[PDB]
């Protein structure tokens, strides 16, 4: 395996299919799709998939926050394959309190020059989804012999936004109503491959997460004409004034975690690290007296073998070092895993790899094997699952695609597709 | 220790408190889709009670509850969880042939016992560890770990599908889980449900299939080709019966075959069909094309998926029969792993107030879903425990007694696993 040159006339329908290949990229691309709006990038990859003959199906939640799951069905008695892509992309209509550039046209659109694909929602998702896309139209109109289904999912919500406090439901959620959604409801396979923008390295191992919500608490709260001067910033009534402090201790026991927790898997390098994504204490709009209690949240990734309250315990620890009183939170916990058995879908993928790429898969970097990738959902539920894909990654990061890379990716993923889906389950 | 004596008579001093929560629990109409008014009380106990409860839920009424009893620090933290939802609507006309019954839908406090299909599943489990953790607050209770109070929405196995999606649909997917990925998390996790005092810590998984019959080509009635043998009817009514009868012969060996023996149960997988349709009752002067049953498979925690829908599109092979074989669900079963610090405070409790060892569960109870499945997924081990014989059994009334009891095993069992270290 793969086939005989059954390949050889799969390759050649993928090179007739280069502009078929930029234009579904683009048009893709094109489409705004942050987390939380989907819903149109769904509804292009729904008609797409139904004009190409998968018979797709919406799989949701929500009726226009919704996974997209199609098929290539096989002859009988081979190994399943899905192939895996989000349809969320990262800058909504205004991010402006994450970037302090939160419009350039890179950042939310797509086009086709020279020979290369602009845009981050290109690399980051679009554009290894184009690709698999395009390798099962190959596939099907190629007359391939398969006999393992291919299962064609994209999927809504791959980006770690998620509800916390006043922020709930339909408008924050996200990986909850994706990949495991759909895999949940139905669209299982033997193996996965998820197509993200990897420079063609293989990772196989991901990171899972805590985050936590840290409340530091003070006071008593006075209007400012009454408030004690001076007081030592830990005995600061002001619990933002203690929070500045907290802040830098934690800084420092998250130099240190990374160190601690990195830990080496067959699949990659697990170097877990930490970030204090958001602060607020008081509200803006009534600063007369200040506030008793001041939160930051906080990002902590998880090698697959870290308890999450293992990690609770030692923020609480830096805490309690510091003399102050605060409560940790938890609002998020997903394990991380490494595929286990994962063995055929390397191996094929390894000399589909070859074959196209024509020398050996690098080991990707430990940034790409200690984040979240949609292999987890599908580990978790015992689907063996790698992350693959052309370009440099959206987190590098990169801003356009070649059109020869995504074509190699195409025509790797096929070939993949005729080895795996040929072996016996 | 003495604690524990002093909660124990906490505990028999709240027998009132016992049978009021439960039966105005039991009383709320909350079937799976509309638990949100369960909730809503839950949420409301939980914080008269000062155990701080947060909704935590993918709708705004259809939520979990979680709440929490703050040890002093350096304890193990444990999670009781029982569910709002209830099996039975009053509309469930197409499933029971008197979907009406009181028993199905109200909760009734009667001589020795409470009454009730929402007691027995679950709010007569759940109104038992409420009570607990009301009982080791108020006689203060030295605890170094947490108490964390769990109350979820959709644990019933409900699932969209087809035309049916969405949040009148939804239910596991936006229950246990979701509240343990949103926060919910601890080091051990108490599953209270009927058991008979029985303690299970392995449950099944499932996967749920469409099967769909092809024939036609349809006709106006008046037109119809007759006669036809069975397996040939251009009717896929027609043809379908005769795969029902096919698979009900598969699922006769199917339970044993897959079978299995774990530490913590003996898993009998069973399977059923709970649902056919084939053409509109609105529009029958042309017989349909197409004919669809629904199945419940269940799995043992080592049954891949897809070898159980292999089975099934053979079967269907074999009648020489062309169908589509759809998986519309599958949900992995878990045997918890490192249950042992629970599995001994809960024994050392239960041979103190019931008076025996713990015998192993029935198959049945360790061959269902049950919550303990997510909380073993995400690595929270995880057991089911609790009084009455099981509602799928299914039992109609909880003793009094008996949930008194279980309200002093989960007190104990806390006051242990909580104090020992993490
Ligand atoms: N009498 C009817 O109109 C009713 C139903 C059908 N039909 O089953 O398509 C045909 C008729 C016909 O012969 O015109
Ligand atoms: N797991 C359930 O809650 C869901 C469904 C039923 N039931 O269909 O009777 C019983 C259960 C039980 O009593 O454990
Ligand atoms: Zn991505
Ligand atoms: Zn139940």
């Amino acid at each position: 395996m793969a086939g005989s040159n059954d390949v050889a006339k799969v390759m050649k329908t993928l090179d007739g299919m280069r502009e078929g290949l930029i234009q579904t990229a683009v048009e893709l691309g094109s489409i705004e799709a942050p987390t939380g709006r989907e819903g149109a990038a769904g509804d292009y990859v729904y008609e797409w998939m139904a004009r190409n003959g998968f018979g797709p199906e919406r799989v949701g939640v929500f009726d226009d926050r919704f996974n997209v799951v199609g098929r290539l069905r096989g002859t009988g008695g081979g190994a399943s394959l899905s192939f895996n892509s989000h349809l969320d992309t990262i800058m909504a209509r205004e991010d402006t309190a994450r970037f302090a550039d939160a419009n350039d046209r890179i950042y939310h659109e797509a086009w086709h020059e020279e020979g290369r694909i602009y845009g981050y929602s290109v690399v980051n998702c679009k554009g290894p989804m184009a690709c698999w896309l395009i390798a099962a139209k190959a596939l099907k109109e190629a007359g391939a012999a398969l006999k393992g289904d291919v299962v064609l999912t994209a999927v809504c919500g791959e980006i770690d936004c998620e509800p916390v406090d006043e922020f709930q439901g339909h408008d924050y959620l996200a990986e909850d109503i994706g990949a495991r959604y759909a895999i949940s409801h139905g669209a299982i396979s033997d193996y996965a491959l998820v197509a993200e923008a990897t420079n063609f390295k293989p990772a196989w191992v991901e990171a899972g997460k805590v985050f936590l919500k840290v409340t530091v608490f003070a006071g008593p709260s006075r209007y400012t004409p009454y408030v004690p001067r001076p007081v030592a910033a830990l005995d600061s009534p002001n619990a933002i004034v203690r929070m500045a402090k907290l802040v830098e201790a934690l800084e420092e026991w998250a130099d240190n975690y990374e160190k601690r927790y990195t830990r080496e898997y067959g699949g990659g390098t697990v170097v877990p690290k930490v970030a204090i994504g958001a602060i607020r204490g008081g509200v803006p709009y009534k600063i007369y007296a200040f506030p008793e209690l001041c939160s930051i949240y906080m990002d902590i990734r998880l090698n697959p073998d870290t308890n999450p309250l293992v990690v609770q315990r030692e923020v609480e620890a830096v805490v309690s070092k510091l003399g102050l009183k605060a409560e940790v939170k938890p609002f998020l916990f997903r394990r991380g895993y490494e595929a286990q058995g994962i063995e055929p879908l390397q191996n094929a993928l390894e000399v589909a790899h070859r074959e196209v790429v024509g020398r050996p898969t690098e080991r990707p970097g430990s940034p790409e094997c200690s984040m979240w990738r949609d292999t987890n959902p599908y580990n978790e539920l015992g689907i063996p699952s790698l992350t693959y894909g052309c370009g440099g990654g959206a987190g590098g990061g990169n801003t356009y695609f070649l059109v020869d890379d995504m074509l190699k990716a195409a025509k790797v993923y096929a070939m993949t597709a005729m080895d795996l889906c040929n072996r016996t389950p």
